[PDB]
């Protein structure tokens, strides 16, 4: 059953892999990448070697929450799982984890940058997105990275939602693409999250289709509020009741009151169908905001909407986030799902 491997130092890495993969070639803190051809599938493929996988307690957990989550997904507009490996023969010499999946061109960002789109074009994208999210909400999982780059488009208009949130404080200071797709109660720490926070980011990401460009690229995250709060209008009593943080409440009301703009004025000429979907998703309580479930059923997307090729996930067990282990432990829950994964059909 154990395939025979091979050995080989890619930029001071040494990669030891299956026979079947050929032509490794690097192409990008958790791990690295390399492309290469799958000669048992005909696939170009991204294989990617986890660094440093047990090094602590937080490593091996999160080891093991990205295994069991690629091993789970299974949906067209969804990244899915190809092959996991270790060249290791047993537990106690297991150090290694080697995940594969199909190698990925263009995102959404170079999509939008240099190609004209129609109204059906983002019909079809944005469909793809809220397809995949109801899935991923049926498992009772939060992407919480949603944003052009974790989005592959094909030559066909098809696409594939990535790299899920498993982020650093440097690494949302100042003027960045990894905060200006945000919830802002995630942002600014206002109350626990949910699900919710996924369907704001994809208002952004609808808007930037339509118009070509950010819309809240704010220069901090004070900054970023402002323009937020400018289009959406400032928060009611019935909203800062349920903002926990007594600190963010008080700042929040430090500031002047705004009503909330008229969308079909800053989104000039869209599809008035757009238009609506938009005040749908980008409401400032979370309570209040279109599920993906239900913006499937809206009418922008009547083109393509059937309720009969929509699926939801096989339910899913999370409740190893509450669990506390050794690293140890960790390491072998990890070892029995690497030795126990069927590749697809
Ligand atoms: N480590 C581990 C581990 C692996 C599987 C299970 C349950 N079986 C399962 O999910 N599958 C789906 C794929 O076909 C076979 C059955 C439990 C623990
Ligand atoms: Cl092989
Ligand atoms: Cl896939
Ligand atoms: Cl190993
Ligand atoms: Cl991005
Ligand atoms: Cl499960
Ligand atoms: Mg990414």
């Amino acid at each position: 059953e154990r395939p025979t491997f091979y050995r080989q130092e890619l930029n001071k890495t040494i990669w030891e892999v299956p026979e079947r993969y050929q032509n490794l070639s690097p192409v990008g803190a958790y791990g690295s990448v390399c492309a290469a051809f799958d000669t048992k599938t005909g696939h170009r493929v991204a294989v990617k070697k986890l660094s440093r996988p047990f090094q602590s307690i937080i490593h091996a957990k999160r080891t093991y929450r990205e295994l069991r989550l690629l091993k789970h997904m299974k949906h067209e507009n969804v990244i899915g799982l190809l092959d996991v490996f270790t060249p290791a023969r047993s537990l106690e010499e297991f150090n290694d984890v080697y995940l594969v999946t199909h190698l990925m061109g263009a995102d959404l960002n170079n999509i939008v940058k240099c190609q004209k789109l129609t109204d059906d074009h983002v019909q079809f994208l944005i469909y793809q997105i809220l397809r995949g999210l109801k899935y991923i909400h049926s498992a009772d999982i939060i992407h919480r990275d949603l944003k052009p780059s974790n989005l592959a488009v094909n030559e066909d208009c098809e696409l594939k939602i990535l790299d899920f949130g498993l982020h650093t404080d440097d690494e949302m200071t100042g003027y960045v693409a990894t905060r200006w797709y945000r919830a802002p109660e995630i942002m600014l720490n206002w109350m626990h999250y949910n699900q919710t926070v996924d369907i704001w980011s994809v208002g952004c990401i609808m808007a930037e289709l339509l118009t070509g460009r950010t819309l809240f690229p704010g220069t901090d995250h004070i900054d970023q509020l402002k323009l937020i709060l400018r289009l959406v209008g400032t928060p009611g009593a019935e909203l800062l009741k349920k903002i926990s943080s007594e600190s963010a409440r008080n700042y929040i009301q430090s500031l002047a009151q705004m009503p909330k703009m008229n969308f079909a004025n800053v989104f000039i000429g869209a599809n008035p169908l757009a238009v609506d979907l938009l005040e749908k998703m980008l409401v400032l309580d979370s309570d209040k905001r279109i599920t993906a479930a239900q913006a499937l059923a809206h009418a922008y997307f009547a083109q393509y909407h059937d309720p009969d090729d929509e699926p939801v996930a096989d339910p899913y067990d999370q409740s190893f986030e509450s669990r506390d282990l050794l690293i140890d432990e960790w390491k072998s829950l990890t070892y029995d799902e690497v030795i126990s994964f069927v590749p697809p059909p």
